[PDB]
């Protein structure tokens, strides 16, 4: 009898309703009757509310749970985002929260605070109502495939299709569409559209980012030319991966000491085996170019080597495969200036669709989005977990639907950008994926695994010092996380749902079909070492991973000269041919360039309505502990940010990709 319901409205665009609402408060002693819950001459459930009604029914015992109902709105977006609903019992001592953060469409059974394992201690009906959600759940979001070469991805025609608890903000949509090729306009690149033409000069190519004031100007935009600035960026540029410590030469790679010595302070196969040698090897490549708008890409790969004075160096650049009179070894003292710079460009179109296509669009947004729809077909609103990725996962489902048709679709801005835009980049992001494995997101592992771990031996490797400084508190997180509800490795093996979760994946979210190799994900949770890692992996690729990758491409191709995405001509098949004229009409062309700036300048743009790393502001939680657990991983947060911050106010060219407050929680883009 007599019941305090504080009711606080989300301030999302449309989170406000004028449906008539009714609660219904169920518990011990039983249930009352749905009541109805509104302020007379009072607009309730506005905006952003937040309102304190008294309502009065029958005793519920300890109130084990709520239910919010709702009425197709009212005559003059009856859909609802409730934040959160605190009742209080005037017969109980207690204060009973009801984190929610969804929208009330119909109705609404919330649980009360603390964070459940599905066996722990649940009254009956407070079960079978959660069991109950989850065959909801399993059945408004369900997978759908592309294709056999690609992971499950969640079904929904358009993004309006998709549940409303996944689409993009009012914001994310209004940021997301003005800073489409809406703002393509506003960058003054709109008549380089319809020029097809060449640029008189490296240096001309600077317009198409004058009028992009924000972020300012493209790192490289000035020190590209350059071999050393060229090296850094294999270390701190958006393509952090490939490089990987060379412990012998690729026997189709036959770079000999005669080729590098000039290049060299401090022997080359004694260099190599003295950790002063890295290679890229960009053999995944042989894909389809083209879309005469004819495109071209290699295969080629590349041999660095660390300065007297730890610049990595670009020695060696074999733009394909298969070594021969015609693919020759191009080394940074090609007598022809013109062609070492060739080589150069070949060895970026290549990176650029290879970093674009794989290490970008697959392995961060299409790949982890199959956990996410696993996230809520599996977890229910109660289980811990589910509360830890919830804000995490948010945005990827969404701009992936958006994606498949504006992004990777025909005459999608990325499909004609890139050099496989035809379509051989649908094809060419099957080859990517049959290889990828659950393995691969595990940073340390990763980092180690490639000869990039070791500092003194590969220095200035910010990328690496920045990622691990976080992985290194995501994972402490994650770890106290599972601590506070998963008691020991029993509860894990236990946790019927995180094993689902972690199957719904594995059977179905990164299929291990035919050609494919195994992808690395398990089937089930032993340890909780084991799921720490998983989550661990997931969250940061979530997070960290997708920054680093994606919101460092205003500085690297802000000016494509440093970062070419096409290239119109086939590759060099003799020496000293290369004049200033031919690499400059094999390079994007005017209205090539400023395709990419466009793709790039909406794919870097960050919404009013974001939050980072940090931010939890939105989420579940109630147990105490956890919260704690939060704030005392923003506060290693923290550090991390001012740490990173006196490495910069100390280096020539800041990494500030993995700042804290600038690592958006999730994929968003
Ligand atoms: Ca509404
Ligand atoms: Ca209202
Ligand atoms: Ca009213
Ligand atoms: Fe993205």
């Amino acid at each position: 009898a007599i019941y305090n319901v504080e009711v606080e409205t989300g301030d999302r665009e449309h989170a406000g309703t004028d449906a008539t609402i009714t609660i219904r408060i169920t518990g011990a002693k039983g249930r009352t009757d749905y009541l109805k819950l509104d302020k007379w001459f009072h607009n309730d459930f506005e905006a952003g509310s937040k309102e304190q009604y008294t309502v009065q029914g029958f005793d519920v015992g300890d109130i084990q749970l709520i239910e919010l109902h709702s009425d197709g709105g009212g005559y003059w977006d009856p859909d609802w985002f409730v934040n959160r609903v605190i009742i209080i019992s005037s017969t109980q001592d207690r204060v009973y929260s009801f984190p929610c953060f969804r929208w009330v469409i119909k109705d609404m059974v919330l649980f009360p605070g603390e964070a459940t394992l599905p066996f722990n201690e649940v009254p009956a009906i407070v079960s079978e109502q959660r069991q109950k959600e989850l065959e909801q759940r399993k059945l408004t979001y369900q997978w759908d495939y592309v294709s056999d070469d690609m992971p499950g991805n969640i079904k929904a025609k358009t993004h309006d299709d998709l549940p409303r608890d996944v689409q993009f903000t009012d914001e994310k949509s209004r940021s997301y569409q003005e800073s489409r090729k809406a703002a393509l306009v506003n960058l003054g690149i709109g008549s380089l559209f319809t020029m097809f033409e060449n640029w008189d000069s490296y240096d001309d190519y600077h317009i198409l980012y004058r009028n992009w004031i924000l972020g300012g100007t493209p790192n490289m935009a000035d020190r590209w030319h350059e071999d050393r600035w060229f090296g850094y960026q294999f270390l701190n540029g958006a393509n952090p991966v490939i490089l990987t410590r060379c412990d012998a030469l690729p026997s189709n790679f036959p770079v000999t000491n005669e080729h590098v010595n000039a290049s060299l302070d401090r022997n080359l196969d004694e260099e190599i085996k003295d950790g002063h040698i890295y290679i890229v090897d960009f053999k995944v490549l042989v894909g389809a170019k083209s879309y005469a708008d004819i495109r071209y890409c290699a295969a080629p790969l590349a041999l660095f080597y660390v300065n007297k004075l730890g610049h990595l160096m670009p020695i060696a650049i074999q733009i394909n495969q298969e070594p021969g009179p015609e693919n020759p070894i191009w080394t940074p003292h090609e007598e022809n200036e013109h062609d070492w710079m060739m080589a150069k460009f070949w060895l970026g179109v290549a990176e650029s669709n290879f970093h674009q296509l794989n290490t970008h669009l697959l392995r961060t947004h299409l790949t982890t989005e199959s956990f996410a729809l696993s996230t809520w077909r599996n977890l229910a609103s109660a289980h811990p977990v589910f509360k830890l990725l919830q804000p995490h996962i948010y945005g990827v489902l969404a701009i992936d639907t958006i994606g498949r048709k504006e992004l990777i679709g025909s005459g999608g801005i990325v499909d004609q950008s890139l050099s496989l835009g035809g379509g051989g980049h649908v094809t060419f992001m099957e080859k990517c994926f049959k290889e990828v494995n659950l393995q691969d997101y595990h940073l340390p592992n990763a980092l180690k695994k490639r000869g990039v771990d070791d500092p003194s031996k590969l220095p200035g490797f910010y990328y690496r010092d920045d990622g691990l400084a976080l992985w290194e508190a995501i994972e402490t997180f994650i770890g106290e996380i599972i601590a506070i509800f998963y008691k020991n490795d029993d509860d894990v093996k236990r946790d019927n749902e995180i094993q689902s979760w972690i199957y719904d994946v594995h059977k179905n979210g990164w299929r291990v079909n035919p050609g494919h190799q195994d992808h690395g994900v398990p089937a089930s949770f032993e340890s909780r070492e084991q799921l720490k890692e998983v989550l661990t992996s997931l969250v940061f690729t979530f997070s960290c991973q997708h920054a680093a990758v994606n919101f460092s491409q205003k500085d690297h191709y802000g000016f494509t000269p440093n970062a070419p995405a096409v290239l119109r001509h086939p590759p060099p098949k003799k020496k000293g041919e290369a004049t200033l004229q031919s690499i400059l009409s094999t390079l994007p062309s005017k209205s090539q360039a400023a395709k990419a700036i466009a793709t790039v300048y909406i794919l870097t743009k960050f919404s009013e309505d974001e939050r980072y790393l940090g931010n939890y502001s939105a989420t579940a939680w109630e147990d105490k502990d956890a919260l704690d657990a939060i704030n005392r991983f923003q506060d290693k947060l923290e550090d991390i940010s001012k740490k990173i911050k006196q490495r910069n106010e100390n280096l020539e060219v800041p990494y500030i990709y993995l700042l804290p407050e600038r690592i958006p929680n999730g994929t968003a883009i």
